[PDB]
């Protein structure tokens, strides 16, 4: 409730994103500061689903992560949160501006992301949504975790969830995909996927790949074949993401310390 501000200090100005459950817009908080708040599609979602979301990101904060700022609690409900001026990191590669990144601008970015995963990691929490569209580039081209709806508190093991949950199969680690179970490993796996796209500056994971195919080749063991200009090195830290025993993958924290050091070299 102390996370709550009168709905009059907002402004907003124009849309950024939209979703199933209602759209974000850029906004100013008390006319100073730059916000983006997200909205509730009235009827999408119940309000306390979608304020859940706010409560699990009051209880993760960090700098590479995207920051609650207030909560407005009456119809229509919002979630403010920190601004992001570059917006998602999937779009944002495309552009003039990140066509331009040099491989150790993406190694940086990397390293960033899984810095934050490695926060998530330690405070036992999952995302569950890992990929280059649910990281925001700032302004600085700083990178930042965003989109904290599937995210998970892990207590017991690991999570599994509801009978018919959908998941984007490129991105989804097979055991969640087969039995709906995931742990901090999914993610790991989701990582690597977004790796191919940072190194590719957006593209779909598995090109010219349907889902079926996807599904086919990993059960025979196969990966993704190598991104085109993807230095050897990254690849091989994208397949130790990709090990078919989810303790077999590594911690977030040994991806960052690898990614920085691919950093430091190039």
């Amino acid at each position: 409730d102390e996370w709550e501000v009168p709905r009059e200090t907002l402004k907003l100005v124009e849309r950024l994103g939209a979703g199933q459950f209602g759209e974000v817009w850029m906004g100013y908080y008390n006319g100073h500061t730059k916000v983006a708040v997200k909205s509730l599609k009235q009827g999408s979602m119940s309000p306390d689903a979608f304020l859940a979301e706010a409560n699990l990101m009051k209880q993760l904060q960090h700098q590479r992560l995207v920051r609650l700022y207030a909560v407005v609690t009456q119809e229509p409900i919002y979630i403010i949160t920190e601004y992001m001026e570059n917006g998602s990191l999937v779009d944002f590669l495309k552009t003039p501006s990140g066509i331009k990144l040099t491989i150790n601008k993406l190694l940086d970015m990397a390293a960033q992301i899984a810095e934050g995963m490695a926060f998530i990691e330690e405070r036992n929490y999952i995302h569950r949504d890992l990929r280059a569209a649910n990281i925001l580039v700032s302004d600085t081209l700083s990178c930042k975790i965003a989109d904290f709806g599937l995210a998970r508190l892990i207590e017991d093991n690991e999570y599994t969830a509801r009978e018919g949950a959908k998941f984007p199969i490129k991105w989804t680690a097979p055991e969640a995909i087969n039995y709906g179970t995931f742990t901090i490993k999914s993610d790991v796996w989701s990582f690597g996927i977004l790796l191919t796209e940072i190194v590719t500056h957006g593209r779909i994971p598995y090109p010219g790949m349907t889902n079926p195919e996807v599904i086919q080749n990993l059960e025979r063991g196969y990966r993704m074949v190598r991104p085109d200009n993807c230095p050897e090195e990254l690849y091989q830290l994208m397949r130790l993401c990709w090990k078919e025993r989810p303790e077999d993958r590594p911690t977030f924290d040994y991806l960052r310390s690898v990614l920085e050091d691919f950093f430091t070299a190039t």
